[PDB]
C-alpha cells in the first residue's frame, strides 16, 4: 500500500482483554510468561515499551516475565497488582485467588 498513518500505541494483553485472574488449588505457584502487548508502531518500526507494576508483596515482574509466590498462611486472599507503561498508560489488572498453605516450601 503506502505509508502516512499516525503512531498507534498497543496497551492490552493480546487476545481481547486487559485483565487476568487465576484460581489455583492444592499447591500451584511458580514463574511463567504472558501474551501481553506494549509497543508503539510508527514509521516502519515498533519501539517496545517497558511497564512497571506493584500491589501485594509476593508478586514479581521482569518485563516479559511473571512470578507469584506460594501463600504464607492457610487463608484465601485475592493477590492484586496493577501496571502502567513508560510513555503511555498500559493498565492491566492481575488477580490470583489461591488457597493458602503452611508448609516448609
Amino acid at each position: 500500500g503506502h505509508m502516512g498513518s499516525p503512531v498507534s500505541y498497543y496497551f492490552s494483553y493480546a487476545d481481547g482483554g486487559t485483565s487476568h485472574t487465576e484460581y489455583p488449588d492444592d499447591s500451584s505457584a511458580g514463574s511463567f510468561i504472558l501474551d501481553i502487548t506494549s509497543y508503539k508502531k510508527t514509521g516502519n518500526s515498533t519501539k517496545a515499551l517497558s511497564w512497571n507494576a506493584s500491589g501485594d508483596s509476593w508478586i514479581h515482574v521482569n518485563g516479559s516475565s511473571v512470578s507469584y509466590d506460594e501463600n504464607p498462611a492457610k487463608e484465601r486472599r485475592t493477590g492484586l497488582v496493577t501496571l502502567k507503561q513508560d510513555e503511555s498508560g498500559k493498565t492491566l489488572s492481575l488477580k490470583i485467588v489461591q488457597p493458602g498453605k503452611t508448609s516448609i516450601d
